[PDB]
Order: structure tokens, then C-alpha cells, then sequence
């Protein structure tokens, strides 16, 4: 039932000195090329798809026609996303099996389940190895990419940052054997780094944290101030409002490392018991006062702040910050409009003397990072009307709400969307199976709210704008899955591709039209079902007719066989928005071509 192979570098085995009595110990070779190749070259870049067409023979393959599949499988190792499969099928099928000599001494037709496992051998042993020895795969935390940083480089890097840390007090050698929490790791930032806490899987305690911070929110709400909810809070203030709004959004400094352990002691220890127990409390606080990690062998007590990656120190900031919240902004205009996440304040006054004074006032209580303020007040350089905040883009002059795309340079779209589920694995002879669980509506929800489909403050063009959105992202999932269906289901007809896309079109159009009604407002003029499809139909072209060499067929059915033109109840829309790609999908990737 095993119908998958991750990408992933964790799959990989150690490789024996020989090879054992079952395989052909032709790959013995190439084998001992591997410590011979180890044996420190070694320059920059020397890639890998060159590597290692040196290391295992050409007369492993026998002819370059094969070589030429089994290197596809390579080359999608090292561009690969977080959780990504494969079939092994693709490992065996359709390989000439006549040109392999060593396979011709050996059963003419018992062969695909030997060359498939000697090619596992070949990744598991070699080809993942001299990558992991080579490289360091990073997760760059947005979406599902993997950066490939050289290994070199990376670990100067780590004792760069790791000096810091030492040099400072936030780490300090323990010595030793307490049983760490976890490994400490160095992620990169922008020109910053990360540090965060890889957890041990001791679980036992996963459901035990789950407990705690369960009760750690019942603690927030029923004692601290219920901080608003954020359609209603904006909803509200634009209604209350009538000139013009000014707003500030500041980002904290390292908020975890920025809370005072003694203080939330205190805090944690002010709970009723019915609430939370002395037990739990008790375990809570040395928890909280003994963060042991590990990095390189030796054991260290972390106590800058909270670590983060621990399961419980989401909750106990957010504990912590309500607190600060008590004490520092409790006095706040009640006509101003007041909102924060984690670490993200968000003011907004029709004075802007107000405004300023909360900079002011924020800009004392934590130490904020003044590159990621972004504020309309006369007092800046450099103003911004519209702000980022909670996914959502607020314009403080129009007062409308969009969603915001976390999209930059040249980033292959394909990270966005996990399309391998090696719980739930789907067999190479059921696209449609894969092509409708791709299609599934959760991934896209976020993007469906009532922030966006209201006509309470958002003007009806903007709710269009909104949907069309959506809708492109769809489309991009829809293009991500079908590379993979040609590249690895290897589709007969593509019969079901109409059906699919037809139902993901019609369904989704009737989830938006529903949500319309639903938060409808007085900006609310006339929007139809069949305005909607139009929409979502021109959504597809758009992404569609970034492949015109391969969807020809398709985007040719959609315009023949659908309605398109673009008519709405309302005047001040621009049609020409909505037949065209929006700008910040542009530059997006959409070939893979192995980088590093
Ligand atoms: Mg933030």
C-alpha cells in the first residue's frame, strides 16, 4: 500500500564499506567512489547533477536514454518542497530493460522490482548523502520551500550567530547531563537569524502541553480584557468614523526573548486554583525557569525570554503581553480603534494626535523594530495608506480590506501547496482521486471570510477584486497539480481534468455568492451568480495562459464552451482588473529547474 518516496533528506540510510550477498555489486564501484569523492575536492559550485554522473557509471544505466529519467528524479530531489512524494512506479517504469547488462545475466522479467530496488539504494546511499554532506536544506518558513544553503557556509554561520549568544548571557553552558528539552537550531532571517528549539517527540507531555495552554486560554478570557475580534472592531470604527482615519502598526522586537520569566511567574502563580491547580502551576513555573537545550554535543540553559519552539510558549506570552496590556494601554481613547495579534499593534484615530502619542507610548513600553513600522503620520518619511496586518491589507482613506499575498521575487509558487500526503497515499493509476484532494476547499478558506466579502465597509468592486484573487490562487494549485500528474500519475485521457475543473469553478463561485448574501451591507448594490462564474472562469484563463503550449486544448474548451463577458450591476468597477493576471502574481515560477 506503500505507493510513495520522499524527497526528503531524512530518508536517507548509511552506506555499508561493500554491499551484501542480494545486490549486483556493480554499484559497489560507484560505492567506493563515494568515499573517494569525499575525500575533499573541492571547489565552487562542482554541481550535483555533475557529480554524480562521475561517481555511479554511465553502464549503471547502459544507454543515455535512461540516465536521462532517472536524473528527472534527482533534479526533483534538490527543488523539492517539504513533504514531497514521488511514486515508485516512476522509479522502474518505462526504463529500457535490454540495455542494462547486469540486469541481462538475471531474469528477463523479474527485473522492474530489482531496478527499483537498486535505485532506492542509489538515492538512500549516495545521492541523498553527498547532498546532505554537501548542502544544508533550510526551511525558509514561508510556505513550503526549501532554500539549499552549501553546509560550508551554513556552519560559519552558526558559529557566527552561536558566538553572540555565548558571548552575551541568553545561553549558558550547563554542565550537564539534565536532560535537554530539545536541539537548538540557527535558522536564517532576513539579514537576521532565528533561534529556535527542535523538540524532542517525548509523548507522553504532547497531549499533556495540549492541556495546559488549553487552560491557559480559559484564564485570558474569563479574567483579561476580550481584546475585540477584528471584522467587528474595523466594522465598527470605519461606521463611528467620518474624516479621515490615520493608523500606526508597529512590530515588536523578539517578544518571546523579551518577557521577564519573574513577572510571568508571578502571573502563572496568580491563577485560582479551580482555573488552574498548583500542580500544573508548579510545573509551569521551573519549566518556564529551566529551558535546557543542546547544540553540539553539550547542554545549555536558555534564559533570554521564552524559547521558542517549546509547545507552551505561545499561550504564556500571549499571557504575559494581555498583562502589559492592562497595565500600559488602559487608557486608550474608547473612541479609537485598537487591536493586537502576538507581537503586532494596531491604532488607528481620526487624530492624529492620538496616533502619534500612542508611538510614542508603544515606542516606551517595548523596544518595537522601527523598518516594520508602517504608518500614515505626517511625522514619517515615507507614509503608507494602506497597512499589512493579520493577513489582511487595511487602507486607512478608503477604508477597504484586501488579502495580502506573501509573494516575493521569483518564488516557485508550487511551495504554497502540499500535494503529497504520505499518511493518505493515492496510487499512480487514480489522478482523479489526486486532482479532486488538491482541489479540496480548506486550502483556500482563509481567503473566503467575511473580510472580504462584506458590504458593510468594502465597496462591491472590492469584493469582486477579492474573489478574483482567490480564484488565481486556485488556478496556481490547479497548474502545481497537474505538473505532477504529468510527471508522475502519467494521466491516460485527461477526461476527468474538465469535470474537476467545471465542479471547482461552479462550487466555489456558490461559496462566495453565499458569503455575499450572508455579510451583506448598505454598500451592496447587485451581484449575480453568473457575474461570479464570469469571474472565476477568467481567473483560470489568466494562470492558464501562462502555459499556452500545453493547456491549448483547454483554455480553447473554456472559451467556446463558457460565458465571459464581463458585466456588473455596478459603474465605477474596472473590467480590465479582472482579464488579466494581477501584477504581484507575475513574477512567481512556474518551471523547475534544479538551482543549487
Ligand atoms: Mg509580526
Amino acid at each position: 500500500m506503500v505507493h510513495y518516496y520522499r524527497l526528503s533528506l531524512k530518508s536517507r540510510q548509511k552506506a555499508p564499506k561493500i554491499v551484501n550477498s542480494k545486490y549486483n555489486s556493480i554499484l559497489n564501484i560507484a560505492l567506493k567512489n563515494f568515499r573517494l569523492c569525499k575525500k575533499h575536492k573541492t571547489k565552487k559550485p562542482v554541481q550535483i547533477l555533475a557529480l554524480l554522473q562521475e561517481i555511479i557509471p554511465k553502464s549503471y544505466f547502459g544507454t543515455t536514454t535512461n540516465l536521462k529519467r532517472f536524473y528527472k528524479v534527482v533534479e526533483k530531489i534538490l527543488t523539492q518542497s517539504s513533504f514531497e512524494c514521488i511514486h515508485l512506479s516512476v522509479l522502474h517504469k518505462c526504463y529500457d530493460y535490454d540495455a542494462i547488462p547486469w540486469l541481462q545475466n538475471v531474469e528477463p522479467n523479474l527485473r522492474p522490482k530489482l531496478l527499483l530496488k537498486h535505485n532506492l539504494f542509489l538515492l538512500d546511499n549516495i545521492v541523498k548523502p553527498i547532498i546532505a554532506f554537501y548542502y544544508k536544506p533550510i526551511k525558509t518558513l514561508n510556505g513550503h520551500e526549501i532554500k539549499f544553503i552549501r553546509k560550508e557556509e551554513y556552519i560559519s554561520f552558526e558559529s557566527k550567530v552561536f558566538h553572540k549568544l555565548k558571548k552575551m548571557k541568553y545561553l549558558v553552558e550547563v554542565q550537564d547531563e539534565v536532560k535537554p528539552r530539545g536541539v537548538l537550531n540557527i535558522i536564517p532571517k532576513q539579514d537576521n537569524f532565528r533561534a529556535i528549539v527542535s523538540i524532542f517527540p517525548d509523548s507522553a507531555r504532547k497531549p499533556f502541553f495540549k492541556l495546559l495552554t488549553s487552560k491557559i486560554y480559559k484564564v485570558l478570557e474569563e479574567k483579561y480584557k476580550t481584546s475585540g475580534s477584528l471584522y467587528t472592531c474595523w466594522s465598527e470604527f470605519t461606521q463611528k468614523t467620518q474624516g479621515q482615519i490615520y493608523g500606526i502598526k508597529v512590530d515588536i522586537r523578539d517578544a518571546y526573548g523579551n518577557v521577564k520569566i519573574p513577572v510571568l511567574c508571578k502571573l502563572i502563580q496568580s491563577i485560582p486554583t479551580h482555573l488552574l491547580d498548583s500542580e500544573k502551576k508548579n510545573f509551569i513555573v521551573d519549566h518556564i525557569s529551566n529551558q535546557f537545550v543542546a547544540f553540539r554535543r553539550k547542554i545549555y540553559k536558555w534564559n533570554h525570554g521564552l524559547l521558542q519552539g517549546d509547545p507552551l510558549s505561545g499561550c504564556l506570552c500571549e499571557l504575559y503581553m494581555a498583562f502589559m496590556d492592562r497595565l500600559y494601554f488602559s487608557n486608550l481613547d474608547k473612541d479609537a480603534f485598537i487591536h493586537r495579534t502576538v507581537d503586532d499593534y494596531f491604532f488607528c484615530s481620526p487624530h492624529p494626535h492620538k496616533v502619534y502619542d500612542f508611538e510614542l507610548l508603544i515606542k516606551g513600553v517595548y523596544q518595537v523594530n522601527p523598518t516594520k513600522t508602517r504608518t500614515n503620520l505626517p511625522t514619517h518619511r515615507h507614509p503608507q495608506d494602506e497597512i499589512p496586518y493579520c493577513g489582511k491589507i487595511f487602507n486607512l482613506t478608503t477604508r477597504q480590506v484586501r488579502t495580502l499575498y506573501k509573494l516575493p521575487p521569483n518564488y516557485e509558487i508550487r511551495h504554497k501547496f502540499k500535494l503529497w500526503n504520505f499518511n493518505n497515499q493515492i496510487s499512480d493509476d487514480n489522478p482523479a482521486r489526486f486532482l479532486q484532494k488538491a482541489m479540496d476547499f480548506p486550502f483556500i478558506c482563509n481567503s473566503f471570510t467575511k473580510f472580504e466579502f462584506n458590504t458593510v465597509f468594502n465597496d462591491q468592486r472590492t469584493v469582486f477584486a477579492n474573489f478574483y484573487d482567490a480564484m488565481i490562487c486556485v488556478a496556481y494549485k490547479f497548474d502545481a497539480a497537474m505538473m505532477a500528474l504529468r510527471t508522475s500519475f502519467l494521466v491516460n485521457d485527461f477526461g476527468f481534468i474538465w469535470l474537476v475543473l467545471s465542479s471547482t469553478v461552479r462550487a466555489y463561485a456558490s461559496r462566495a455568492f453565499k458569503k455575499i448574501v450572508t455579510y451583506k451591507g448598505g454598500k451592496y448594490r447587485k451581484v449575480t451568480f453568473q457575474c461570479l462564474k464570469s469571474i472565476a472562469w477568467r481567473a483560470f484563463l489568466a494562470v492558464l495562459k501562462r502555459r499556452t503550449e500545453i493547456y491549448k486544448g483547454l483554455i480553447d474548451r473554456i472559451k467556446s464552451r463558457e460565458k465571459l463577458t464581463m458585466k456588473f450591476h455596478d459603474g465605477e468597477v474596472d473590467a480590465s482588473y479582472f482579464c488579466k493576471l494581477p501584477e504581484k502574481f507575475r513574477f512567481v515560477k512556474i518551471n523547475r529547474k534544479a538551482s543549487i
